[PDB]
């Protein structure tokens, strides 16, 4: 199996939004970045990045990679 | 039936702007974002993105997606 | 008629150009950006953007849009 | 005759450079923005654009436009 | 030998891959920049750049150069 | 003659940086900017651009120009 997107999350806080995923993916390293920034094409598993606004809440739906 | 653009809303603050977007769509996942911020172009029916200002006011029609 | 820029106002602060444009446009819908920044291709008759310096100076003619 | 650049003011403050070319342009509409920032294409003579690095110094050469 | 990627790090804060860098590379010069970030093409053999998160996290596997 | 390259300033402070700098080019003008910072392609002798990082440590070898 495998959960890798948490559609569910837009709009939460990052608070929120750590709690769930790591409820769900106990081995995820959680990194956090403002919607707009352009990542390097490398792609890895235990990896969560929250693209978020300026609040501080989840703009896009959180994935694996 | 369908509401899906507030016009509106250009030149509030995202205080007053929210409280109008709630009472429309109970369900809305407000987000803030600064104006010229480039987006996912993924489409999301209970999402409502504000672009803001220096002084948060809203700076374009916000709408759904 | 119509007033549509203020060609004036530039070097001037955001207060004291707020209170001339709006002397002049009862109406406006006043948004503060930053120099640079792209914006919506939606032309907006209500709305006047001033565009910013670092010091929150006005830096360039301010007009209808 | 016209004095339009300020070549002896790369690395001088940005309250030193004023006090400059207020003196050599009494009517200068001074402009303060960080380094790498793109402008609109309009000329204008009474204005001189000051180009800002991290600590607020003259970090190229000051013209009128 | 060398050492010049440390996967491991990815989700770990600065501090924490400092410690582990300098105990792999102790002439290691650590450099700590936003994801997003275009660095000039030079290759610096003692160099270990940081790409980090908002919350000052490693984003991406730190490598020599 | 002429020094023209701080190569072995990579990862020093900038307070460090400006005082070897000054040793070796006594009329140089220091400009600090963010690494990723499009310059004008103007050409000055005296000047000294440190790139820097988020910590203000130099990031790139430090050249005249």
């Amino acid at each position: 199996n495998l959960k890798t997107e948490w559609p569910e999350l837009v709009g939460k806080s990052v608070e929120e939004a750590k709690k769930v995923i790591l409820q769900d993916k106990p081995e995820a390293q959680i990194i956090v970045l403002p919607v707009g920034t352009i990542v390097t094409m490398e792609y890895r598993i235990d990896r969560v990045r929250l693209f978020v606004d300026k609040l501080d809440n989840i703009a896009e739906v959180p994935r694996v990679g």
